[PDB]
């Protein structure tokens, strides 16, 4: 399907919602669009347990269903929107950073419980605040009404789509769009400088309503249409942009390019090259990280330009050259773009279900101490408390900690393979064209 991304479905379906959601979301996944009856018959369960399936994965915007030919109800689940449960944590974060705890907990509220009316969510996220706030001061909830509706303009946030409308949703594609926008900027930022990754920041935002998340290009925007745009904070003057817009059209990275020229010239933003760019980048990362800075010196040797002329411009040893071809070419690096963006994605999602599947034997060998320890919590909670705490012994306090540090580690690196699954599905779906 591949079978990477099954297992991983799998394993994020059983780790929230358990075996019958489990075996009722990887059935859709796995057999498309079917009526209440065939999956029950073909998935061996009972209507009653397909029903409340189908209730939490629709609830949770990973089942979609739509009327069809003669007025039966069929269900559908796609296997990528399984798969942004890994993004979560990001699109939680993306929002904090853009719209402060407020967005944070809108857009949390939103991700993990589902389905949720703008009153749900402004009752749940008031409520939420005001526990976290000092005795008083209340939070108002005409301002997380407001942060809601930022949020729902600018798109983050939107109505679930009827074939109903009363309920919202994160709009992923959107968060989508603002990755590979802040992606592009920092790297004009970290090559270049502050003006120049500004002005590609200034033209990616005038991009916003009239380009795709997935376009290999920007619509061609004027130096003028730039320049009456430009952030208020900036006191650059119109000789100082068109200098620099000519600075970023002639560049070795080839972000911005001149595509008229007219009034007072067309400039676009090339969203592939971009892309490529980055990729690239990733798979010289993964190259250094597995097999060293020798051999990840030699990879972006490769990349710039037969051996007649490679180990004549190589600069290092013959023998030691010809041993890091071998890995390269074997571990499908040695260099095609797409073919090695394309396995490595693959391997990321090889890399996260073994990560969760760690993490998930860790938890599972630690379930009568972890059960030990929610315990003492809990009777912590009624209203001298040394001796409760004394339960758990000091070698039980050495074990949960190790635990807590191994899941962090493994959890955060969940987040990091994540951040190159994006980058890479990113420009494979770019590179449809």
């Amino acid at each position: 399907m591949t079978q990477a991304e099954i297992k991983l479905c799998s394993l994020l379906l059983q780790e929230h919602f358990g075996e019958i959601v489990e075996k009722i979301g990887v059935h859709l996944i796995r057999t498309g669009s079917q009526p209440l009856r065939v999956i029950a018959h073909d998935t061996g369960t009972s209507l009653d347990q397909v029903k409340k399936a189908l209730c939490v994965l629709v609830q949770h915007n990973l089942v979609s269903y739509q009327v069809h030919k003669r007025g039966v109800v069929e269900y559908e689940a796609q296997c990528s929107r399984v798969l942004r449960m890994l993004r979560y944590p990001r699109y939680i974060y993306t929002t904090k950073t853009l719209y402060s705890d407020t967005g944070e907990l809108i857009v949390e509220e939103l991700l993990l419980n589902g389905k949720l009316t703008m009153s749900a969510v402004v009752k749940k996220v008031a409520d939420r605040l005001t526990e976290t706030m000092e005795d008083g001061k209340t939070m108002d909830y005409a301002e997380v009404s407001n942060t809601f509706v930022r949020l729902a303009d600018t798109h983050f946030v939107q109505r679930c789509p009827s074939v109903d409308g009363i309920y919202w949703q994160a709009n992923l594609d959107r968060f989508h769009q603002h990755f590979r926008d802040q992606a592009i900027v920092s790297a004009v930022a970290n090559r270049m400088d502050q003006t120049s990754s500004e002005i590609v920041r200034t033209m990616l935002r005038m991009s916003e309503i009239t380009t795709s998340s997935s376009a290999p290009f920007t619509q061609p925007l004027s130096s003028n249409e730039i320049f009456r745009s430009l952030p208020v904070g900036y006191n650059i003057s119109k000789q100082v942009l068109d200098q620099y817009l000519t600075l970023l059209a002639d560049d070795p990275l080839e972000f911005v390019g001149k595509s008229g020229d007219s009034g007072g010239g067309m400039y676009v933003i090339n969203l592939h090259k971009a892309l490529a760019s980055l990729a690239t980048a990733t798979l010289e990362s993964v190259v250094q990280e597995r097999f060293g800075s020798r051999c990840a010196r030699i990879f972006r040797l490769v990349l710039q330009k037969e051996q007649k002329q490679v180990e004549d411009f190589a600069m290092i040893p013959a023998k030691e050259a010809k041993d890091m071809l071998y890995k390269m070419l074997s571990e499908n690096f040695m260099v095609n773009i797409l073919s090695a963006a394309r396995m490595l994605l693959h391997r990321c999602y090889k890399s996260i279900a073994n990560l969760i599947e760690r993490r998930q034997f860790e938890t599972k060998e630690n379930k009568r101490l972890l059960e030990k320890s929610q315990r003492v919590e809990a009777i912590i909670a009624s209203m001298q408390l040394q001796e409760i705490e004394e339960m758990i012994t000091a070698p039980e306090r050495q074990q949960l900690e190790t635990l807590k540090r191994n899941v962090n580690k493994l959890d955060a690196s969940e987040i990091q393979v994540d951040e190159t699954i994006f980058l890479l599905e990113s420009y494979i779906e770019c590179t449809m064209k």
